[PDB]
């Protein structure tokens, strides 16, 4: 009954049922609502183990994988609360050059991007945002725009 990747779970805090997606790492209280191409933006946070530990922000990326995840979780909280929008955080903080285009990567098909990125991208519906998505490049928040 649920879309690809989506499973039902129990909240450790409240005992209330929630839904999470094991492909996108999305999680929400609400029950969840294949194209050749999708369009996505992302916000990338790199760490010391990233394939290329360097960006326009920081010549030498030193942060730990754990500290990168803390950063990602913080940005997700601010996006979800409405305190900051995705585009503004991507522009300021993404370790990808796409930061200069508010994180926009344009449109792409399967067979183009790192696999965990692609799979998360194609499991989102238009408008939906992922949780933390891990690739060899670092940790991503992905917004599907088309
Ligand atoms: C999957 C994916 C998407 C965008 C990306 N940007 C980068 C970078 O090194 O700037 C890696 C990467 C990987």
């Amino acid at each position: 009954k649920l879309p690809p990747g989506w499973e039902k779970a129990m909240s450790r805090s409240s005992g209330r049922v929630y839904y999470f997606n094991h492909i996108t790492n999305a999680s929400q209280w609400e029950r969840p609502s294949e194209p050749a191409r999708v369009r996505c933006s992302h916000l990338l946070v790199k760490h010391s183990q990233s394939r290329r530990p360097s960006s326009w922000r920081q010549e030498k990326i030193t942060r730990t994988k754990e500290e990168a995840l803390e950063l990602i979780n913080g940005y997700i909280q601010k996006i979800k609360s409405g305190e900051e929008d995705f585009e503004s955080l991507a522009s300021q903080f993404s370790d990808c050059s796409s930061a200069k285009a508010r994180g926009d990567l344009g449109a792409f098909s399967r067979g183009q991007m790192q696999k965990p990125f692609e799979d998360a991208s194609f499991a989102l519906r238009t408008g939906e945002m992922s949780g933390p998505v891990f690739t060899d490049s670092g940790i991503h928040i992905i917004l599907r725009t088309e």
